[PDB]
């Protein structure tokens, strides 16, 4: 029948990490692309989870997504509404605004936060899914400008992620970006003062 037909829609699943442990920045990759799919469709995703920052997907989008206070976060605009897979079966979410752009699931068990920058620094570094570390110059409260010029391309996929100040804390996750001519300008971000239930 029609309704016996409808399918259901699956769970973001966390594929990799990036880490951030140590003096140097690295991606991990935790499954593949048959595994990925296999557990956004089920929800029940038994990997052991580390670390602060993990590289997410559905089943046709892939981004970051943060943990700070306790609470993973990711953007609306590519999670949706979903669950996230996890060792227990598909978790719904804790959070969730479109306004922000911005959803959140209790932190898996096993990860850390990053803690809340309190410095108002306005140096800041965007960390991408590909482990690149981009220097942003803070403009105001959800903004920053790029200081050096880089194809749109090298951000693409780098949403969820945070932007760190020059101690490491979060003062924010990576919402959008402004290019001219194909080249990246400035990012918008959602600022940590928001990243918190
Ligand atoms: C559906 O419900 C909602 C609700 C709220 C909501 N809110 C916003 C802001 C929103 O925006 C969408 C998504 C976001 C995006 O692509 N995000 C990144 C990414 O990487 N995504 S991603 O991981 O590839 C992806 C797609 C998940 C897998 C980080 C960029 C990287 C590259 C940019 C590429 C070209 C696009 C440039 C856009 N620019 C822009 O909007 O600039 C704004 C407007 C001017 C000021 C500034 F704030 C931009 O960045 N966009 C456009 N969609 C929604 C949708
Ligand atoms: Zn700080």
């Amino acid at each position: 029948s029609h309704m016996a037909s409808m399918k259901k829609k699956g769970s973001v699943v966390i594929v990799g990490r990036i880490n951030l442990s140590g003096d140097t920045a690295y991606a991990q990759q935790t499954r593949g692309e048959e595994g990925c799919q296999e557990t956004s469709q089920t929800g029940r995703d038994k990997n052991q989870v580390e670390g602060e920052v993990q590289i997410v997907s559905t089943a046709t989008q892939t981004f970051l997504a943060t943990s700070i206070n306790g609470v993973l976060w990711t953007v609306y605009h590519g999670a949706g509404t979903r669950t996230i897979a996890s060792p227990k079966g598909p978790v719904t979410q804790m959070y969730t605004n479109v306004d922000k752009d911005l959803v959140g699931w209790q932190a898996p068990q096993g990860s850390r936060s990053l803690t809340p920058c309190t410095c108002g620094s306005s140096d800041l570094y965007l960390v991408t899914r590909h482990a690149d570390v981009i220097p942003v110059r803070r403009r105001g409260d959800s903004r920053g400008s790029l200081l050096s010029p880089r194809p749109i391309s090298y951000l693409k996929g780098s949403s969820g992620g945070p932007l760190l100040c020059p101690a490491g804390h979060a003062v924010g996750i990576f919402r959008a970006a402004v290019s001219t001519r194909g080249v990246a300008k400035a990012v918008d971000f959602i600022p940590v003062e928001s990243l918190e239930t």
